[PDB]
């Protein structure tokens, strides 16, 4: 069926492909310069982009499940660190101010992803 | 359903919309510092980034479509420029080096869409 799939930078694709390994993606196709990975019908994409600053980056998306706590008890359980400075780490589900309860997400090269509870 | 969507920039929501309308998308949500225009079971969001380069962005996005010809049928027919500089434009699908046949939309930004036909 049809359907958009977010584009994310990766400064590099071993480690990227490596930290979503271990929640549960795999790889679909892996080029030199595009690499896709899958958990469930979660599909994400990738490109290199090397002069990019995690630190300065803009990037992000939305990953709408439908149990963000099980997937938000995986994060924790493959040891990501719930600190408020650096990358990568998750912030607990909280009720955003537009009433919806979304976690944080910032993968290893500072991309953002809003974990949000699917309705 | 679990799923995951683009995050784009938007230099002004009104321009941004009014462009994507045309394409058949229209808003299932819009605030002040996000929206959310949908097609079907396609969904993009946007974000308030001002401040930003079309000629020096690097987003992107995928749109694998069950009927990308057709989907092709309506940029053409609502006007987009077929042309390889400026923005927005499209590129005819093109067999990728991959082995999959796409053609490329630039929105108002600078942000590329790459239509993709679904296997």
């Amino acid at each position: 069926t049809d359907q958009a799939t977010p584009n994310l930078p990766s400064r590099d694709f071993d480690s990227t492909a490596a930290f979503y390994e271990r929640l549960g993606f795999g790889i679909v196709f892996r080029d030199a310069g595009w690499m896709i990975l899958q958990r469930g019908d979660l599909m994400l994409e990738f490109f290199a982009h090397p002069g990019l600053d995690p630190l300065a980056s803009w990037f992000s998306c939305c990953l709408r499940l439908d149990d963000l706590a099980e997937f938000y008890r995986q994060c924790k359980s493959v040891g990501i660190q719930e600190t408020s400075s650096g990358y990568p780490r998750i912030h607990a589900p909280e009720l955003q101010e537009w009433g919806g309860t979304m976690a944080a997400l910032v993968d290893p090269d500072g991309t953002l992803l809003r974990l949000i509870q699917n309705e």
